[PDB]
């Protein structure tokens, strides 16, 4: 069952959000969608976006909230339900404040962290999902968080994060296939110097 | 009605939005409810915050929708639906790229000028509102509005913003009490001291 059939990606809708850090998640799920050739459509059911197809020989679902960040369970939490996805078989792709651009991490279970659309899943679903930390920097102060998250990134900034990025989506073939401690060891493996 | 008897104030929810330049219209229903003693409190129904209470001798309605910027026709057209407050008795102050910080104007009926709150209303209930146009400045360019809209201004553009504000909220006796002619003269004439 430890096979990963559920990969959300946490972001905020629309253009004028689609290129900033709290997007992040979105990159990562975007990206892996058109991949493997998996269509994202519009899922007004789920609050969302959604898509379905093969990966690496599985069955998997990948879904974009679309109920803006600090609202993602009113999506993943129905969702989830629906299809009958155990907290364990789902990966949360999110930015992550406390690692730097280029730091990207696999993690099982914990909290929230203070990010607002772990928060909103957290409580309706539990903690035992895993999570995809995608390091965008920390701004240095609480106030400056927002307007970091909600900022596009540099070039040099974007570059780091592209690679983790490319480098996480290299290893989903683990991650689907139940391998979940090899693919732990080999995302987090990663060195973006 | 000749009256405004509804007074709306776009922007988006949360402590994270709270000091953007897109939450113009949010300072100024906030600091109208509060002059005149007016509580403004969670209504779900309608997918706002709202209140309801005496502005200079009559009874006026005052709504936050709290359903991000781009979907506010989402609480603003249901609102004045279920109360049957025709468009010509609504006042909509919201945030307005095409004016200077401390420049504040009184309009009615026209589009959305492209601001994606006001596009999500004028659909529903036609353009024949009153808006209350606070200026946040024009940052130069197509790509450089998000980060403008949804970043904090410097303090001494957020003290010609405020002062506007403080300007129109003097003059809302007039509005409320159907003088839209004379309120229009008396706040566009408006020049920071």
């Amino acid at each position: 069952m430890s096979n990963i059939s559920l990969i959300v990606g946490l972001g905020n809708p629309g253009s004028e959000y689609a290129q900033t850090r709290h997007n992040a998640g979105f990159w990562f799920v975007e990206q892996l969608a058109d991949k493997y050739g998996i269509t994202l459509k519009n899922d007004p059911k789920f609050h969302g976006i959604s898509g379905r197809g093969n990966i690496e020989g599985h069955d998997v679902r990948l879904l974009l909230p679309m109920t803006y960040m600090n609202r993602s369970g009113q999506s993943v939490v129905p969702f989830s339900k629906f299809y009958q996805i155990a907290p364990e078989a789902i990966l949360i792709a999110h930015d992550e404040l406390d690692m730097n651009p280029g730091v990207i991490r696999l993690k099982t279970g914990g909290g929230h962290g203070g990010h607002n659309g772990l928060r909103d899943i957290v409580p309706h679903i539990g903690p035992n999902f895993h999570r995809l930390r995608i390091g965008i920097g920390h701004p240095g102060s609480k106030e400056r968080v927002s307007g970091h998250v909600l900022g596009k990134a540099p070039s040099n900034e974007q570059s780091l994060m592209d690679g983790a990025i490319d480098h996480a989506l290299s290893k989903v073939k683990l991650l689907v296939q139940g391998q979940v401690p090899q693919a732990m060891n080999q995302i987090n493996a990663y060195k973006p110097a």
